């Protein structure tokens, strides 16, 4: 059933568990999502980003909203990313029900004016905001998010969940080795912050994926993600809505290339492209395994 | 908008020009030939096979009927080679405005059973429906004259096939490498029997199995590093004369599937630090778009919306 991000999220960090929101840009990445929510009996989240909004366009939002309503475990369509006011104004009107506003590059007053305005907008038509409060960077301190100013931000902007800075970041090249969580910072913010958190650029990027990308002709350096324990334990936090997408490019681009490589004479998309969305499928999966949101339907 | 494959295939023959029927099996495709149906101004026809439905499933097929009916240009939705009654009925189910029962590997009178079946519930929903007759059957008994004509359909059987099952518009077999006819010889178009069906059949008719398959693709998708057979497609003059003494309906799969896999491969060879979908299916649709922009051109279908 469609519902929205915080009817989900809400339920999530009260109830101790982790829902993943899944970045699709086309029919089979969003096949792979929803089935894979189906046989863990799993909620989940559909995020769009406008990229996928340009490249999926129309299509992508029909199919993400309308098949969301004919799920049997509640799913939300999340804009990812949401650039501008107007952006936001396009999810709502593609029927979206959970719009993130990211200002967090931004200076405090206009971060706040800005996720306010979204807030505001969105509130009126149903929909839940999700916001930033600092900037997603490698390894209070730095640009990483500050406790009590993300109670005040959150306050002040209304918004639903919070995306938070400790230590995550987008892309293959999360650090050299284990990238550091601040857990000791991720408490602080929970315990001022009672709205369910959210952590970007959480990928897994395991060592044997990029193994397998590599086998099949790909070439990507020192790549590496968040460890599954520093996931777990955020997610005992507090983190209520975990962001997942390199991670499912990889699988499919790499299944792909496989398929290619030992096949010349295969030109039935459906058949190099079913296997990388089955690919796709079995990570969402594994995700929602680590997330602990099997059975949460 | 959406419409029935009738009132399309019709308004194509009456007027002498032929509609592309183009096989769809992701978002990627669907969207490369509605967008080519609008930049043409042409009317089109979203062809999905069981490989489709079963592929696509609900998925592409709410994509399929709730595009069409935000199409600027008429579209409607078709099942590509039905092989049972609840395959059409599943079909009738997701919203189709066009339905295929292929049964011409059967006997006269099993495809015709078969067929009136499928009639029956597709025009008691308001959906029309394609029909197929390859082999020459003995109805009214003839004998092949010719090793082909044994193949190929006799058009004193198209009227009668056509009259008892009341199907909307026919597919006949006439050379192309399809059926019974199929690696029995050299692709072509029997152009004179065309022409004796379409007179005793004024129902559209439908051309399987042929696609251009021109050298330039073909030739890309090797350089790309796929191997394939030496390809043999009708020629395009054929498929204007064809489509000039009837064909209305044009079933066109293979050279987008071709045009699709060559620039994959392109990208993929090219950019192997790439994991980024969009990147390597982005310009893979567009080929498709393009190609299909070219098929309508041949038929004859632009600015005929
Ligand atoms: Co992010
Ligand atoms: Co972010
Ligand atoms: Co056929
Ligand atoms: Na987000
Ligand atoms: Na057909």
């Amino acid at each position: 059933m469609l519902v929205t991000g915080l009817e989900i999220l809400k339920k999530a960090r009260e109830e101790g568990y982790g829902v993943g929101a899944f970045n699709v840009n086309n029919m089979e990445f969003l096949q792979a999502v929803l089935e894979a929510a189906e046989e863990q009996r799993s909620p989940v989240i559909l995020a769009l980003s406008e990229g996928a909004m340009k490249y999926g366009g129309r299509a992508l939002t029909l199919m993400a909203v309308e098949l969301a309503k004919e799920a049997r475990v509640p799913v939300a369509v999340h804009l990812d990313h949401g650039s501008s006011y107007e952006s936001v104004l396009r999810a709502l009107r593609a029927g979206f029900t959970s719009v993130m506003i990211d200002k967090s590059h931004e200076d405090f007053e206009t971060n706040v004016r800005e996720t306010r305005r979204v807030v505001e907008a969105a509130h009126a038509v149903g929909v839940t905001v999700e916001a930033e409060l600092g900037r997603l960077a490698g390894i209070k301190d730095a640009l990483l998010t500050n406790p009590e100013e993300a109670r005040i931000f959150m306050e002040r902007t209304g918004a639903d969940y919070l995306a938070v800075a400790i230590g995550t970041s987008h892309g293959a090249y999360k650090g050299k080795g284990r990238p550091f969580i601040d857990h000791a910072r991720l408490e602080r913010i929970a315990r001022l912050v009672p709205a369910p958190l959210v952590l970007h650029g959480a990928s897994a990027v395991p060592p044997e994926l990029v193994e397998r990308f590599r086998a099949s002709g790909g070439e990507i350096g020192e790549a590496a993600g968040i460890h599954p324990e520093d996931i777990k334990k955020a997610i005992s936090l507090g983190i209520a809505k975990i962001n997942t997408d390199t991670d499912l490019r990889l699988a499919f681009t790499a299944l792909i290339r496989e398929a290619l490589n030992k096949n010349p004479k295969e030109f039935d998309p459906r058949k190099y492209l079913g296997p990388a969305r089955e690919a796709v499928k079995e990570v969402v999966k594994s995700r929602m395994e680590l997330f602990g949101s099997v059975g949460r339907a």
